């Protein structure tokens, strides 16, 4: 019979033994196990998406992206376990490298040295260069999606909200609902953006840098619109030029209705930070997304001079450009290479 964990089927087969519960993911239980072929412990996510089109779409997109990508700073998929036939397939199990920790757990307990902040930021941006070069947006960068091994090598994980970039279709109305983690949302999400531009990810990286400098989230909004008031409470009121860039009247008039808010100087919020780190932070946390630094510029910033080497910051060879029954078929096909 199958391996059981907490009374539930976790059917990973004889390759993977000595299971240990980790937690609940979006579509199922997550465990670690021992890989008897590669002789290391691995992470395994159980995914049961087939009852809903949206679950199928997020699962298929992540599988397609991660199987195409190959980069040192991006988690891979090592194996995918599923039944031999579509009729018998109800779950899929995704096997990935098991890391030591994530940046969320590290920031809860550990002060980061400036050298560690620098190195972590370099690797995040190196991975993001590759993602963005493939015309993909991650859309949910945050500390728990940054994994670290025992020597502080970093991998970006969780492409369950990723999308192909679509800057020509980014505009939306004021107060449009959004899926990604609140605290890392750029201001434009709450104003006029669907999060279909690369600048969405740079904002989230800027939030992560701020969180590495102080061990606390910089903009911990409690609800949708509070997120924007946190952002404006530090950046201050937008300039006329930046407001003029927001054509949507409801969004612009919301911003015009607010009392004046002063900018909080970065060196006052982060009195212990390197001055070059704060200059780069300022450029990532720029209100106007068109003025916000892009990933390659960030890599070239003086803060990262010890690491920057564009020849060793690879790009993707092959950038990217339905009812649930059809999506089940595509998942079955996309996972076929892992069958014996
Ligand atoms: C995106 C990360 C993910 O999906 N994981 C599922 C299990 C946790 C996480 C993961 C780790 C990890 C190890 C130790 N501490 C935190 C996270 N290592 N690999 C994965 C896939």
């Amino acid at each position: 019979g199958p391996e059981m964990v907490r009374g539930q089927v976790f059917d990973v087969g004889p390759r993977y033994t000595n299971l240990s519960y980790i937690g609940e993911g979006a579509y199922g239980m997550v465990c670690s196990a021992y890989d008897n072929v590669n002789k290391v412990r691995v992470a395994i996510k159980k995914i049961s998406p087939f009852e809903h089109q949206t679950y199928c779409q997020r699962t298929l997109r992540e599988i397609k992206i991660l199987l195409r990508f190959r980069h040192e700073n991006i988690i891979g998929i090592n194996d995918i376990i599923r039944a031999p036939t579509i009729e018998q397939m109800k779950d899929v199990y995704i096997v990935q490298d098991l890391m030591e920790t994530d940046l969320y757990k590290l920031l809860k307990t550990q002060h980061l040295s400036n050298d560690h902040i620098c190195y972590f930021l370099y690797q995040i941006l190196r991975g993001l260069k590759y993602i963005h070069s493939a015309n993909v947006l991650h859309r949910d960068l945050k500390p728990s999606n940054l994994l670290l091994n025992t020597t502080c090598d970093l991998k970006i994980c969780d492409f369950g909200l990723a999308r192909v970039a679509d800057p020509d279709h980014d505009h939306t109305g004021f107060l449009t609902e959004y899926v990604a983690t609140r605290w890392y949302r750029a201001p434009e999400i709450m104003l006029n953006s669907k999060g279909y531009t690369k600048s969405i990810d740079i904002w989230s990286v800027g939030c992560i840098l701020a969180e590495m400098l102080s061990n606390r989230p910089i903009f911990p909004g409690k609800h949708y619109l509070d997120q924007l008031n946190h952002i404006l409470g530090i950046l201050g009121s937008p300039s006329q030029e930046d407001l003029n860039c927001i054509i949507n009247l409801k969004a612009r008039n919301y911003l015009l209705s607010l009392p004046h808010k002063n900018k909080v100087p970065w060196n006052r919020l982060f009195p212990n930070a390197d001055s070059k780190a704060l200059d780069l932070l300022d450029k990532m946390l720029t209100f106007n997304p068109h003025k916000r630094i892009e990933v390659e510029q960030a890599l070239a910033h003086p803060y990262l001079e010890q690491y920057y080497d564009p020849s060793d910051e690879p790009i993707a060879e092959a950038p990217f450009k339905l009812p649930k029954e059809k999506l089940k078929e595509l998942i079955f096909e996309e996972t076929a290479r892992f069958q014996p």
